[PDB]
């Protein structure tokens, strides 16, 4: 119930690289984004290959749905259980975003050539997508970040040491929007060296 416990790897977090990797990213977005889509298409790719896929830092996207289009698309992407199939899937509805239909608000055929790109079968997608249980527990982590961490506008990106014993106050680790890689770079750096010294 505490802001402080909502920045620690949850149970029911979804995962992207080393558990004990020594630096952690938490991100909240709207797959439907303008900016945030930019944002995985320009500058992410090159953050996963530099700290990711090296085991510098820990990965944990949080879903923060503000339409139907994007709820649903949130819905659907627990049907992809393995790390780099939940990312892969969140990545391609970043990187797709033109293809919604900007009339017709509840039109789903984007998800549906999504599914159909990645063989989901037409069960496991109308499971998914009706999934109330699901649906739920993503509304129920949204209100909770608003409440206990303030957020309004996406993306917010939470960085800091992966060390679960440890006191940080949320607004200190925050940074918001759209930032380029050298900020980012920067900001990594500069945390991964210190948990590097402080982990001996």
């Amino acid at each position: 119930i505490t802001s402080n416990e909502l920045l620690l790897p949850l149970p029911n977090d979804k995962l992207l690289g080393d558990p004990k990797a020594p630096i952690l990213m938490i991100e909240y977005a709207s797959l439907t984004c303008y900016h945030c889509s930019l944002f995985h298409r320009n500058v992410f790719p090159k953050i996963k290959e530099k700290y990711i896929d090296t085991g510098k830092m820990l990965y944990i996207f949080r879903h923060f749905p503000l339409d139907y289009r994007g709820l649903k698309a949130a819905m659907l992407s627990h049907a992809y259980e393995k790390q780099e199939d939940y990312f892969n899937f969140n990545k391609a509805v970043f990187n797709s975003i033109d293809s919604w239909n900007y009339y017709n608000l509840s039109d789903l055929t984007l998800l549906q050539r999504i599914a159909a790109l990645s063989n989901l079968k037409q069960d496991a997608f109308n499971q998914a997508i009706n999934d109330k249980k699901i649906m739920d527990k993503i509304v129920n982590d949204k209100s909770l970040a608003i409440n206990k961490l303030g957020i309004t506008a996406t993306p917010i990106f939470f960085i800091k040491l992966n060390d679960d014993k440890s006191y940080i106050e949320h607004n200190k680790v925050k940074h918001g929007g759209y930032k380029e890689l050298k900020y980012f770079t920067n900001v990594i750096d500069k945390l991964y060296g210190k948990a590097i010294v402080k982990l001996e």
